């Protein structure tokens, strides 16, 4: 097993404290240099996107063409839909959304999907930002697992519409889906890159500490370094 080496090398370079999971449907695999993170509970941040798109569309408080309007209050200062603003990232628009939701659904669609623990708080459109929901980089993994076969507890066509919302890249005929996140509010920050790689399914998902000034692309050029020494995600 050279491989798990030349994956354990990578993280010898990475000086943060990191743990990289993946699932593949019947297998856990834990890689990096704090593997009891993969265990512990810390705030979705920006991948909460994915549940938060799941749970509108499935209750029809937006749709994947509505436009989400700029309301000129001050780099996000733009339209978007709910796929361009999950690839751009814009936590406004996706603030709007759960504000269209509300608390109550909010909480008893996270409490019905089972969507880490569950917890909101009072604050419906800062709780996945501030807490107090959190989730286990396992919970993420086995999360877009099922998102990848569309067997999450929504109807099949949301779950496609959402999936496609993560699309990052494919080489040849294999597909990467991915989303970033980086807690900023919370102490320490938490930094995430979860997805996966559509052949079968490979979920995987990066969860690391972050400070102030770090590089941003760091999250994405690793994971896609892990994927490769894996052999999941080979480079072209
Ligand atoms: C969600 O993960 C996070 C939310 C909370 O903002 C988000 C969208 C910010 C970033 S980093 C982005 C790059 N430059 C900006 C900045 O320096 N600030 C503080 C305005 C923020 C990410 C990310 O995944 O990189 N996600």
């Amino acid at each position: 097993s050279i491989i798990d080496q030349n994956v354990q090398a990578l993280f010898n370079e990475i000086s943060a404290d990191a743990v990289f999971v993946t699932y593949d449907g019947q297998n856990i695999k834990k890689y990096g240099t704090h593997l009891d993170r993969a265990k512990t509970a810390y705030i979705p941040a920006s991948t909460f996107k994915i549940a938060n798109a799941l749970i509108g569309l499935e209750n029809h408080k937006a749709t994947s063409t509505e436009i989400f309007k700029w309301d000129g209050k001050p780099a996000w200062d733009k339209d978007f839909t709910l796929g361009e603003a999950m690839q751009a990232s814009t936590v406004p628009v996706y603030q709007e959304l759960a504000r269209r939701i509300g608390p109550s659904l909010m909480q008893s669609e996270l409490q019905r999907i089972g969507y880490g623990n569950m917890q909101i708080g009072t604050e419906v459109d800062q709780f996945w930002l501030k807490g107090p929901l959190t989730i286990t980089p396992i919970q993420e993994v086995k999360f877009v697992y099922d998102l990848a076969q569309g067997q999450l507890p929504f109807k099949p066509e949301v779950q496609q519409q959402v999936k496609e919302m993560l699309y990052v890249e494919r080489r040849g005929e294999n597909r990467l889906y991915a989303k970033s996140g980086w807690g900023m509010a919370v102490d320490p920050q938490v930094g995430w890159y979860v997805g996966f790689v559509e052949k079968q399914v490979v979920a995987f998902a990066l969860n690391m500490q972050m400070k102030a000034g770090d590089d941003i692309a760091l999250r994405k050029q690793l994971s896609l370094d892990v994927l490769d020494k894996l052999g999941v995600f080979h480079y072209l």
